[PDB]
C-alpha cells in the first residue's frame, strides 16, 4: 500500500514533464529570435552597412546563442531528474511484482 | 495483476527519456556548431571579406538553425509521447488504488 509512493512520484514527473514542454517552447521562442536577427544580419550585409553595425548585431546573436545553450543544459538536467524518477518507479513496480 | 501494463509503460518511458537525452546531446552539438560558424562570421567581417564570402557562410548558418529547430520540434513531440505515457501510468495507479 506504501508503494502512495508511485502516485507521488508520478505527480512529480507529470508536472516536471510539463515544465520541460514549457522550457522547449521558450527554447523555440529563442530560436525564432535567431531567425529574426540572422535575417537582419543578412540585410545589413546586403546594404553594405558598417563593421560597427554588423559587429553590434553579431555580438547580440552570440549572446542569444549562449542563452539558448544554457537553457538547453537546464533542460538536460531536468530530463535527468525525470529519468531518475522513471528509474525509481520501475524499481517500485519491480518490488511490487515480487509479491505472490 | 494486469496493471504488467505499468512495467511495460515504464519500460517505454525510460528508453524514450534516454532517447530525449541523446537528442538533447545532438542539439548541443548543433548549437556548438553555431558557435564555430558565428566566430568565423566575425572573423570574415573583421578581415573585411567579400559579400559573397559572408553570404555563403550566413546561408550555412541559416540552414543549421532550421535543422536545430526541426530537432527541437521532434523533441517536443517525443516529450508529448512521454507525457501521454505519464498520464497513462497515473490513471493505472488511480484505478489500482481504488481497490480495498
Amino acid at each position: 500500500t506504501e508503494i502512495r509512493e508511485l502516485e507521488r512520484s508520478l505527480r512529480l514527473q507529470l508536472v516536471l514533464a510539463i515544465f520541460l514542454l514549457a522550457l522547449l517552447i521558450v527554447l523555440l521562442w529563442l530560436l525564432q529570435q535567431l531567425k529574426e536577427l540572422l535575417r537582419e544580419l543578412e540585410r545589413l550585409q546586403r546594404e553594405g552597412s558598417s563593421d560597427e553595425d554588423v559587429r553590434e548585431l553579431l555580438r547580440e546573436i552570440k549572446e542569444l546563442v549562449e542563452n539558448i545553450v544554457y537553457l538547453v543544459i537546464i533542460i538536460m538536467v531536468l530530463v535527468l531528474v525525470i529519468i531518475a524518477l522513471a528509474v525509481t518507479q520501475k524499481y517500485l513496480v519491480e518490488e511490487l511484482k515480487r509479491q505472490d
